[PDB]
């Protein structure tokens, strides 16, 4: 009986309760005011009516290819157009930051503990008649149902922008440091503290840990030599916890930063490139440097692989993503002069929304064999078998699938899509439509509109009967795409403003980091500002093979 | 062995080291350039012409009443002076935070261990052959020798401001929420983990410990009746751990959010009276909200008085240190077109700067009592026999003592000073002139123009040789005093930006915080825009006393 059940406040107003059944919307700085903060301001109307949709920026940005390439070689200009992409996404996102799983009201325990994923909607009260508010049926439809009908793969389907398996176990690597989920204390809940990209995943969290891993000479992480080539250490040797099932062998038990990354070859892949990236760097600041000792050394090679690390994301990994022909530019002072919080914290609806599992093929690839999930999990044998430069070229070719478009997510991994659903659930997340709402874009009135087609769109009505019920998750996987693209509208509307904040609100960005003398001086700050996915490889890979984020 | 060892580079530089006996500067957005970053560009020259010396306008906000008084009365106006107080301090703070006294380079350790407390300046190295660098002899003067001859008092010094107990003990209760250092760990680290004005030391630092607290009805915090006046709860009855000697009775030992409040009895004044104050919130929450539970209750209470603690804190408080004319004003809305960063991190040197014993008096008076140190800690007897409305009215009847301008620290709290002393070259801090000039203030020339005086820089002269060796700490209760003023230059330059950093960067100080709705209505939101310290007591204490920060 909570009158904000039905979520009555609009344009990002806000809903109190005043007396056992009314309510009152605080419309303050919104530009509308009103019962429920529907009627607009003078400028607020003229604001409107000039401002482009999504879709339409869309447009521009991946056609005119000729006028595009004027701009990218214009300095000036590629700069002006770069500020514009981050600066008009900033207001999208709450920070200092707002809500969790347990509060649908500012409060101090949900702004202090950093234990929580902190959410960009409220989530539904627990007295509310039904599960979205006060529309749909008493329960949702059932997970597995919506599982089966819309979401498993019949034929595969691959990426027509030519994704590949560099880049899937990429994502995976790169998110696996800020995305991880206390299981113990539930779905809304997170171990990674440092909320954004710190690169525990190959130092460690704790200091205790990070000290098992290191050398303490030169800067240096520990590693062992097989094969007459640079592997990370045993847990025999070094004493870090991992999660591996008791049939593997000591002298196969590798440590590294992140706990669950024994558990793909793709991951451990990225892992030990990242560890003779790391070593790399500091045996070039050494030279810079031979009165700096093994602190120093190695406090400032982390800093210049974060830089590194940031670079690429923007530059080859959220390029290829885009499609634009614009070039995008990691470049930090272009914010000096703006308003911009330095600071970030993890959204659970960022989690949820880059569960990418469509990405992964029903067997895996390499030189000329064709390994099962079964064959390719927990099982490092393969590894060293193959060796790190057969892997690139392998993983280089394989394609990866299309994540958007429905029906695309491998039989495999069932389990986990189920999961994704439920836990969203239980985390109480309120609508597609309400989510749409608050990343300013226009409510999909059918599930016809939804999809783009007639199939799914009709099982998906028999089964949620009110558009305005439609879930997050499903949506993003069934979502229609953009033109021969990766994702659909809602997947990078949502998503891109959540990422730019963990990019750019990290403190190496900041007026006082962003100098040559933060990393050592200018050979420092040269490998941060020319850094690439292809010069990570060829450093640091035997006979320097090609890569690229998309199949050739 | 270092060659940074000297501080050569100058306007904050930041000094890199490029081989064994070789340094650079890194001048970058100081304004200046050469090789110590000591050459100015053109638009700097202009604007050291334009701008006043602190000194200038200390005075000019001191004279001129008539004209103050018309500033304050039209509230446009008003604004645009609030704002300059405001927006002229920003430039001097780290934000993100950078040092901490392990590192004197930027390191993700540095940044990411919220056990340290910030650095505004960096360590001085440890191969260096001098405390202060280079400068000065093998080792500083004796600490005894510096505290006997110009900390401690001979003859009690009043404040000229007329500075009372209740600023006294509002300064102790109020800044002991984030000055709680780590003595098992060392000086340079800390136990609070909030950086800031959460108010710990009502709730708890830890959820544990807040839940021990609380009622889990109407939102309010446990409480007892001792002779019809309500007091904080036992031990026995939390479980709550505290402080307190051996000796005292089970019905004595009060439970309150810092564990060492039971230890003064002024500050157990405080404690009662906000403790009074958050469950006088929550009934006025009651009657506006009738539908709301338990939490809501508590947590925006909790938020509310956050809100009056900053209130009081620069309408009252800082308004009194001040001597102005003109009226401050807190207000959010002021820095809504700045830029500022919504963070803070506490630092070592603020921590060090707050160390005011001066202000205590040769015994504590009330009614018709002396009591000594000896009697008076440790004994809340003393407040239970007199109760909270005599405490008062005799609080703000008795002036406190002088900080600045020497020899005023009391002889029973002797060894608290020369620990000040030692704990800062522990923590290898540079020498006041340095501080001074990283504050854009002019460097000292001699001991005679520091004091003021002539016996005591004599003394000084002996024991330290050169200005440029003389340590911050002492120095700050040695210092020349403004015109009829309780401190001088340095301890409000450096005092200040600090602080607003604390006050204003508070989350509740941000847009989407600070709105009606945050605070229950606009009923909640009023009782912080009307708060102050007369009202503070006039609602929680019998009889209304009347009450005020200076003697009559
Ligand atoms: C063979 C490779 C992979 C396997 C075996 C796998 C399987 C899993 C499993 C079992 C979970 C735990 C979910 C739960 O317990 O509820 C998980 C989490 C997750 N996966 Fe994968 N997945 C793989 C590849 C990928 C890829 C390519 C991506 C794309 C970036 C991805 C994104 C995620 C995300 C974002 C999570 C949630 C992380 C967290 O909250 O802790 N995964 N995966
Ligand atoms: C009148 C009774 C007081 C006594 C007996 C006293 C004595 C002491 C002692 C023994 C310590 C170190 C041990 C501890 O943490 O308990 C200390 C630290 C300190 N004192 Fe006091 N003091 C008194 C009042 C004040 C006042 C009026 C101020 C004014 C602001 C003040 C400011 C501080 C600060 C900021 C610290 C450092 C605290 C920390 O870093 O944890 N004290 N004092
Ligand atoms: C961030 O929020 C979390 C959720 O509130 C906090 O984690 C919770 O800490 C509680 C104790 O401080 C646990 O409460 C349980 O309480 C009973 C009653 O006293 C105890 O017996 C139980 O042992 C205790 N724990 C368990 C596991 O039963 C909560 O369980 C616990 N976690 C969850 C998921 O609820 C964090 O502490 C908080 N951060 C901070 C700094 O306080
Ligand atoms: C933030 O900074 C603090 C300083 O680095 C950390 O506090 C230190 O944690 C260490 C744990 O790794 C303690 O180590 C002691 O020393 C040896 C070193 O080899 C260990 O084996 C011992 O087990 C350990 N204990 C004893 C009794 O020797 C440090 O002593 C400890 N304290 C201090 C004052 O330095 C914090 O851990 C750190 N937090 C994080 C998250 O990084
Ligand atoms: C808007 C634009 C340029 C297309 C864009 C696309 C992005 C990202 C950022 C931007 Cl600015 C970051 C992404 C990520 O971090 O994975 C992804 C995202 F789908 F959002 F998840 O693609
Ligand atoms: C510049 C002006 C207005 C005089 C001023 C004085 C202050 C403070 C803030 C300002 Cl803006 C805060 C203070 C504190 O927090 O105790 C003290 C300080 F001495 F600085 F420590 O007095
Ligand atoms: C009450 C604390 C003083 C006892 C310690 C002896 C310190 C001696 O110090 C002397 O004190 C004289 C009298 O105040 C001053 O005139 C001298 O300048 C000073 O050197
Ligand atoms: C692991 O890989 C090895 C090496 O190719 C292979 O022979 C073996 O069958 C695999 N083990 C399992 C359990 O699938
Ligand atoms: C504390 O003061 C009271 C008077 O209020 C006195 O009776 C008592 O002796 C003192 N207590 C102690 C433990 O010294
Ligand atoms: C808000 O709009 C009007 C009042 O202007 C009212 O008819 C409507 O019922 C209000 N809110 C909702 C959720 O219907
Ligand atoms: C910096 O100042 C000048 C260079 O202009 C040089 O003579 C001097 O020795 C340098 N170092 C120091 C410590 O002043």
């Amino acid at each position: 009986a909570n009158p904000c059940c039905s979520n009555p406040c609009q344009n990002r107003g806000e809903c109190m309760s005043t007396g056992f059944d009314q309510y009152k919307c605080d419309c303050t700085r919104t530009g509308f005011y009103g019962e429920n903060c529907t009627t607009p301001e003078f400028l607020t109307r003229i604001k409107l009516l000039l401002k482009p949709t999504p879709n339409t920026v869309h447009y521009i940005l991946t056609h005119f290819k000729g006028v595009w390439n004027i701009v990218n070689n214009i300095p000036f200009l590629r700069s002006l157009i770069m500020k514009y992409v981050l600066t008009s996404r900033s207001y999208l996102i709450d920070s200092p930051p707002t809500y969790n799983v347990h509060y649908g009201y500012k409060s101090w325990e949900a702004f202090s503990n950093l234990s929580y994923y902190t959410r960009a909607l409220p989530p539904v009260a627990d007295d509310c008649p039904t599960p979205m508010g006060v529309k749909g049926n008493k329960e949702l439809p059932d997970s597995k149902e919506v599982l089966e009908k819309v979401l498993l793969r019949r034929e595969f389907i691959p990426d027509p922008q030519g994704s590949n398996m560099m880049f899937a176990f990429f994502a995976q690597h790169f998110t696996h440091q800020f995305f991880k989920t206390d299981h113990k204390r539930g779905p809304g809940f997170t171990r990674g503290l440092g909320h954004g990209v710190d690169l525990n995943h190959i130092y460690g969290e704790t200091l205790d840990r990070q000290h098992k891993l290191r050398l303490f000479k030169d800067g240096k992480l520990k590693y062992q030599v097989i094969g007459g080539e640079v592997y990370p250490p045993t847990v025999k040797d070094t004493q870090v916890e991992m999660i591996y099932p008791p049939h593997i062998p000591e002298n196969l038990q590798f440590a590294v930063g992140q706990e669950v990354f024994g558990l793909v070859p793709g991951l451990m892949m990225y892992a030990t490139i990242w560890l003779r990236e790391h070593n790399r760097v500091c045996d070039i600041l050494k030279q810079e440097h031979p009165e700096w000792g093994d602190e120093q050394l190695f406090q400032t090679s982390r800093l210049i692989l974060i830089g590194e690390t940031i670079k690429i994301v923007i530059e080859d990994y959220v390029q290829h993503l885009s499609g634009y022909h614009f070039k995008l530019k990691f470049d930090p002072e272009l914010l000096f002069n703006q308003q911009f919080q330095y600071q970030n914290r993890i959204a659970s609806e960022f989690n949820t929304l880059y569960h990418w599992h469509p990405l992964l093929p029903d067997t895996f690839n390499i030189e000329d064999q064709e390994y099962s999930f079964k064959q390719f999990l927990y099982n490092n044998s393969i590894l060293l078998e193959h060796g790190l430069t057969q892997f690139v070229e392998s993983f280089t070719r394989q394609i990866a699938g299309r994540v958007a478009g429905g029906r695309n997510v491998p039989i495999a991994v069932q389990a986990v899509a189920k999961a994704s659903i439920d836990q969203s659930r239980e985390m109480k997340y309120q609508s597609l439509n309400e989510y749409r709402k608050r990343f300013s874009l226009k409510p999909y009135t059918s599930f016809e509109e939804l999809t783009g087609e007639k199939e799914m769109a009709a099982e998906l009505k028999a089964l949620y009967s009110d558009i305005d019920v439609m879930e997050l998750y499903p949506a993003l996987l069934v979502e229609k795409p953009r033109p021969d693209a990766i994702f659909g509208e809602t997947m990078v509307e949502l998503g891109a403003p959540f990422s730019l904040k963990g990019l750019m609100g990290n403190p190496i960005c900041s007026p006082q980091y962003w100098k040559p003398s933060t990393f050592g001086g200018e050979v420092g700050f040269k490998i941060i500002n020319t850094a690439s996915i292809q010069s990570l490889i060829c450093n640091n890979v035997k006979g320097c093979p090609f890569t690229s984020f998309n199949v050739q």
